[PDB]
């Protein structure tokens, strides 16, 4: 293949700590972060190309997998073609290409999922798919956070330093997604469980909302769907979904407790697999991607996603996310 | 040491399944189970003697450890000294010695804990203590269940076949221990949290109450103590402890949720260690034995004990126990 890709495929990624990113938030500082972004993005793309190069041959040949592999190759070429950024006039043109990188192929995850599905007969290990997709989703989230933060540092949005909210309220972001999920749930069933929020309802701290924007509506949909499917005989009299916020120095805990009947013993070892579902762009919602994506996201952010199933009663879902400090 | 002990130290234990025990429940059947008990108890004792023989020399020399090792040796001799049971008149005398085995040295666990504490400087691994005590507590529970079930098969107690309750109500046994724990909690603080029980409150099924008689008051004490210690400023206005019963075909789930502030991040990897406590006969209550003993018990019964800490808010404790069928 291409030798420029070979040069950085093994080069370790360099990450700016969220603490270092709030520290910078600008004229002279933007130049330093700009040069950094320029050295970093081709490395992230090269890492993904190495992923495709490492797939078993039979899987890497899948025309959809091959097409996605090609998209990554073309993306790397465009990023390395740009000369070193000297003046802010070039950075505006480079932002047009980072915006183009971010906008042109947002459906890569969907394409990969299709490619891996078409290749299932040649995949003996469910571990290979989970490992490949976990890496794909986390690296694409890292690329998205890296790029979107640099682009947002141009803007003067209140309570934000790039993509970092200086005073995020978990109650507010949960409420925003509760309203979204309830409206969709009411459209399907003619009713939706009421959502009660308790615990540290006044908590506010520096945090990045972007991954919560994927995780929260997914977990809310899961809890609401399980509640409605469990109470189809009394659809206008369903138990509440209860959300607890626990805020301490180390982490933020969001517990989502439903009375949806639980996750059956037979399904428990399968719910964390991609494509496993009992229901009938970027990271996709639906088709059994919800739980594995949310877990890959939480773990990449230094936290976790844990489930406690009470078969016959309901499920408690624990989302833990590490504080910025 | 003694050659009779050597003969059965490696002989695999033979366990009667709880299903097989309800199946038998008597004149002719008692003889079959009686002969079985006779072949089995010396094997269980020999296994414990092998545990002492296998301890590092420096630990096995501890005079308290040595004394407990001796008690096991003397117990084995008494069990093998008895001739094969022919008539039920001898079984009455053998029950007097099983009752003597069960009554004379109920404080063995306490003595072992003292011996291992005195030997801490020569113990490099906390894993050695956890592994030794887990094995000691589970094997002593197995010996107690084996012996007490055979002795109880003589009695005609309603709703029981030996130690197996044919229609145990988890709500009833939880309520019994709630009343016990509340009275003790009121004596220490002048108040106790109210305990609410919800979920499958009408569940009744075959089960063995004996291990729940250790686990439930321990977990209730933990939840009540954490709640009172967290609300010392308002001791007569404390949040309720909420217990959920979930009954399905596979297992029984008892979730104990408190608003006791949680288990601190610094203590989380230590709460499951013997002697770890922040508070200031058979299996002992107190001195940091609660959680490791309850977990060893739940796992030995085919279930588990899992904790979810919400630091700043409270803790959810999940006790899972496998159904008899
Ligand atoms: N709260 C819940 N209660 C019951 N079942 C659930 C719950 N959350 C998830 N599940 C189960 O896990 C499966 C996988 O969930 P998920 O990965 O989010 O995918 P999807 O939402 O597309 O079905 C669901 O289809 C459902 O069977
Ligand atoms: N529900 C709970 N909430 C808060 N802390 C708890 C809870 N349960 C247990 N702990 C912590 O775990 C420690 C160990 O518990 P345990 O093994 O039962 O021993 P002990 O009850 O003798 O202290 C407790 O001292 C306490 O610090
Ligand atoms: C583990 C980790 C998670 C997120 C961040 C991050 C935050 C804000 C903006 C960008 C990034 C980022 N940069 N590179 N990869 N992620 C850095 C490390
Ligand atoms: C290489 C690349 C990575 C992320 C994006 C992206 C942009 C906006 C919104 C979502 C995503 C996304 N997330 N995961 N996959 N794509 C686009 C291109
Ligand atoms: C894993 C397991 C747990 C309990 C029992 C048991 C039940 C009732 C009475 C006795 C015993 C018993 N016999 N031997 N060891 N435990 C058997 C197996
Ligand atoms: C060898 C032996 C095993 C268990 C008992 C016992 C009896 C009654 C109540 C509790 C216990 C007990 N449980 N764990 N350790 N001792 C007594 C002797
Ligand atoms: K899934
Ligand atoms: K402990």
């Amino acid at each position: 293949n291409q030798s420029a890709i070979d040069v950085v495929a093994e080069k370790p990624s360099v990450r700016l700590t969220p603490t270092m990113m709030l520290y910078s938030g600008d004229g002279s500082h933007l130049l330093k972060s700009g040069r950094y972004l320029q050295q970093e993005l081709p490395v992230r793309i090269a890492h993904r190309i190495k992923g495709f190069r490492s797939l078993p041959f039979i899987i890497g040949c899948n025309p959809t997998i091959l097409h996605v592999h090609e998209l990554y190759i073309r993306a790397f070429q465009k990023l390395t073609d740009f000369p070193p950024i000297k003046d802010q006039a070039d950075e505006a043109q480079y932002c047009q290409l980072v915006r183009q990188l971010l906008d042109d192929h947002k459906d890569v995850v969907t394409l990969l999922a299709e490619g891996l599905r078409e290749s299932r007969k040649h995949i003996e290990d469910e571990k290979l798919v989970r490992y490949f997709l976990d890496k794909t989703l986390t690296s694409r989230l890292g690329i998205r956070m890296l790029a979107t933060h640099h682009l947002a540092l141009h803007e003067d949005k209140p309570d934000f330093v790039g993509i970092i909210c200086t005073r995020l309220s978990p109650k507010k972001i949960i409420e925003k997604w509760v309203d979204f999920a309830r409206r969709l749930c009411e459209h399907k069933y003619g009713n939706a469980p009421r959502v009660r929020i308790n615990g540290h309802v006044a908590a506010r701290f520096p945090f990045i909302p972007m991954p919560l924007d994927y995780i929260l509506p997914e977990l809310l949909k899961n809890a609401m769907r399980a509640t409605m499917e469990s109470h189809l005989d009394t659809p206008y009299n369903v138990p509440d979904v209860v959300i607890t916020i626990a805020n301490n120095d180390v982490d933020l805990i969001i517990r989502i407790s439903d009375r949806g009947g639980g996750i059956a013993h037979k399904d428990l070892d399968r719910v964390m697999d991609y494509h496993f579902t009992t229901a009938e762009s970027g990271p996709m919602h639906g088709f059994g991607f919800g739980l594995p994506t949310s877990r890959a996201y939480a773990e990449y952010l230094g936290g976790s996603l844990q489930l406690q199933s009470l078969q016959g009663i309901g499920t408690d879902v624990y989302l833990r996310l590490r504080h910025i400090d």
